[PDB]
């Protein structure tokens, strides 16, 4: 059903995460971790204390899709393991240093064609697919966006609800 998902999303905050390649999203799905630039790490740390759930919605650049969504389970922490991210041009390992732990809520894809009816008030009402890495997505838009994803029957939200 969708009832536990709706409970998790209640009063949540949502952020668009853009990844330059698929390898880093695969690594995040396998290990339950995400790292971002210091400008966004600061925003996510602030949001984690402010909301019952902080949801990251992932999209690999140029894929035309979202690859799933996850809930922050921790603030960022350093010196836990060297995650073998695929660092793009200009990008380095010292900036991707703060590591957040995340719990995946949906590992299924959603094509942008399916979200064309959702606009984000916090990005000038552009389609929710549009935004820089870290763009906050307003509550109602983000909730409806997550509800569009195919259900991920491999995931039991019972343990997520207990983290809250």
């Amino acid at each position: 059903g969708t009832s536990k998902l709706k409970y998790v999303l209640q009063d949540a905050r949502f952020f668009l995460i853009k990844s330059n390649n698929h390898e880093n999203v695969s690594l995040a799905k396998a290990k339950g971790v995400w790292s971002t630039l210091p400008v966004n790490e600061k925003k996510l740390n602030l949001a984690f204390r402010s909301a019952r759930s902080v949801i990251l919605i992932f999209s690999v650049r140029e894929s035309g899709k979202f690859q799933g969504f996850a809930r922050l389970s921790s603030e960022s922490h350093h010196g836990g393991s060297p995650i073998h991210w695929v660092l793009p041009a200009g990008m380095s390992a010292k900036m991707l240093g703060g590591v957040f732990k995340i719990d995946w809520i949906c590992r299924r894809e959603l094509p942008f064609t399916k979200s064309a009816h959702l606009t984000n008030p916090w990005n000038e009402h552009k389609p929710v697919k549009i935004g820089r890495d870290g763009q906050e997505i307003e509550l109602e838009c983000g909730t409806q966006l997550c509800l569009l994803f195919p259900p991920d029957e491999s995931i039991d939200l019972y343990q997520v609800i207990h983290k809250m």
